[PDB]
């Protein structure tokens, strides 16, 4: 019968959506760090995921991407390599161990949409918007202190999310939401439910220097109550850097059996 | 925690990007009846689906849907609940039955391709033209006699496939490979795998009179020579009408467990 | 040397791109025949505002505070119908704002704003003055059979909702009662446009676009609502509603042949 | 009446849609600043084809076979900056076709063709002569970190693509061997255009885009590759390289500020 890693299957197995891990990611991230209220944050964390060591630590985070397979056949078709994120981070430890909760993200790609799925990382499709650092002409911000980069989403057609970055300072110093593995739930609706709680699996993570400095960030109505209950009570540090690792699997931290 | 039918999960349920059936539907559809290579046609079909009476039938299907949840709710956001969709159809059977397995499909909204996989539906995203009929002016076709409709589907940037019809006549006679239940492979890629054969169970279905002709059918590549297989070795008649549903959930045909 | 005719050298076209056989020109000459379906709001706008978008030579309406948001999807092809083959390039959607006005003692609409959401109709808008920018635009269709949607019959809803730059910015709604043949008045009467482009190295004209064989299906009429939301600007928010009235729901066709002068201002 | 000026009466702007305070035109007036990243492949024309979308005035090229296919990605602004905060209005992807040409001497390129997928910067376009018509265009961006793409350095690929109407009619490549400060020669010389717009009610003008403060990063030059495909009709076809050249991948910045006349055809 025929066969693939996913849907559709085929005979020989080439006409799947999705390509087996490992995958690679190269992308460009505009960061903001805030305060979350912490009740709000503890009601989007599911058994087994605890409260953060700083519960109210929370980021915002847009980033482009682009992405391949282990053969990198991908990359000659930049139309089908490359995609624009937005998300958001909760701070959480599982054992004691501190990770990031992703309750939202949207994609403007449907590859990357049910990859994120089948990691149990929450995607819906959305506009992203994402300023870019130049290095000639006047149009855009250098990488150099008073440099401003800006970051927008916008889904159905309403304009949800605006943040901004003006970097003062360059470091090596990763944001901490960023430099965590990511607990995710496992689950997909029964069409005839166990979900299960797991971590992405991730090597080779790699940062340029991260310019930091001030950062704005607004939430806008249009996205329902739930989703509100995550803006910003105080905004805090913005940072803009670049990012790579290799994305391997999940390990699982718990599938609720007894 | 939180709880949702489907990601993202959250505090009351309403964040998530599918909600419960049913849905229904109602909707436009340009059809091409087709001859396929039966020997192709059998190497996309799973255990326990089997060739139809009628190996070689097929069709190339062009529809716009609006649907909605029971409650209707949808219906108010004509952003939200329209879509394009281009199918592929393969006669089948399952235990004596007439059915139609879907190999393919493609959809221009990201709701309903997640919902297709939720069914077993191997729905991936893409860019549908269809034509509609007019009843003034001149600037298109009349549901009448010597009235052309047209339909093409680009994937990646890519002219795959185009279908044209030019009805005669009307008839209370549904095209077959869309008056049968549909059957699936649920199946989705294992993150840290138990294929399921199921069909689609409707209720409510409803067709306009049925405008048929010639049809018209043309693959090009660029979706892989997989996909290649099923092109037309002969076209036959085209169809073009109006159609509605109530989808309900999924019933077992085989779990293949022994 | 940009028309094709007798002796031309240089490359010709309709417009841009010239082209050794004028094939590639983007735009084809008139006559471009319409067939669409219309979801349309009458409204109460401030008059007084309303007459700021009048230039020299247009006049307020005979009820000069008239207007209405006018959502359309529509099919179009030249004479030869080349285009209709082709559903991707003979389709678009639009979302227009309409004023009552006058010329010379004769009913016609200004129109101050439009977004459409292709190319082709936008820069085809701009040939005719008519003020056409990119947005994303959503409109309900009647269905005929199924739950999913709305009937042309009593009780049915309708529904449209404009984006530009990923903010909503007008939402409508129909919910028909009844069926007439009097069309809504600003959707039968001439339009009357600016022609304007900007100079790079203007002398703007009052036009009359001249349209024959104006076809209207029967018309499902009932109450509308109408509301604007912030993001396209102070100016264009002078104009939002005062007060909403009738929704329309229907189907309309014209052949579009070019431009009457109204005035060149000389 | 249009020009926002002394006394003025109708609305204003400098481009649809006119407004009472000119704040809604579509398009802001000269200087612009362009900040951009590019992928271009040299490549050998039938010269006799190019001469045919050369008007009067423009004279074959010192290497009348001399073209260029330019994939590129932009920001730009105003002078006063206020695009930059919205990377959804201030950003668009192209792609051109360039053949070499000359003006009483002097090289210059000739643009027969591009594609934008922006409306603004579509329209602009033609307000100085550039014919740009809408597309989707893919391009290939460097990293500094991972595996998933190419560095500036020796051995790196950038690709690029465009489809039109849904059909992939250019992809081009450059694998790269070198860093240079030689700007790529269809890069580094005016522009040419033609203004003409369609009469609704035409004199075409011969123009050449100046411009200031022409900035290069360092030149990654290697192996170009190029291949056309069909959909987009036989004038383009002509066009089609008869040998492809080198590759370059570059940042270019400039300020557009408006068109000098080189012919009315007076």
């Amino acid at each position: 019968g025929p066969v693939g890693y996913s849907l559709p299957l085929s005979p020989t197995g080439e006409s799947a959506m999705l390509t087996p891990p490992p995958w690679h990611f190269s992308g460009e991230v505009v960061m903001v760090d805030y305060r979350v209220d912490p009740d709000a944050a503890r009601r989007f964390l599911p058994p087994g995921l605890e409260p953060g060591a700083d519960p109210g630590a929370a980021a915002a985070v847009f980033a482009t991407w682009q992405w391949c397979s282990q053969d990198g056949a991908e990359l000659t078709d930049p139309g089908r390599c490359q995609f624009g994120e937005f998300l958001i981070l909760l701070s959480c430890e599982f054992e004691g161990r501190p990770m990031a909760r992703c309750p939202y993200a949207w994609v403007d790609q449907a590859v990357p949409m049910m990859r994120g799925w089948v990691q149990g990382m929450p995607k819906q499709f959305g506009v992203i918007h994402q300023s870019r650092p130049v290095t000639v002409g006047k149009a855009g911000s250098r990488l150099a202190p008073g440099g401003r980069f800006d970051g927008a989403l916008s889904v159905h057609g309403r304009r949800v999310v605006e943040a901004s970055v003006t970097v003062d300072r360059s470091t090596d110093q990763p944001p901490a939401l960023h430099d965590v593995p990511l607990a995710h739930t496992l689950v997909f609706p029964e069409w005839v439910p166990r979900p299960r709680l797991v971590a992405s699996e991730v090597s080779d993570v790699e940062f340029s220097p991260i310019w930091t400095g001030s950062g704005d960030l607004t939430f806008f109505d249009g996205l329902g109550d739930d989703f509100g209950a995550l803006a910003p009570l105080e905004v805090g540090s913005g940072h803009v850097f670049s990012y790579g690792e290799t994305l391997h699997g999940g390990r699982l931290l718990s599938d609720y059996s007894v």
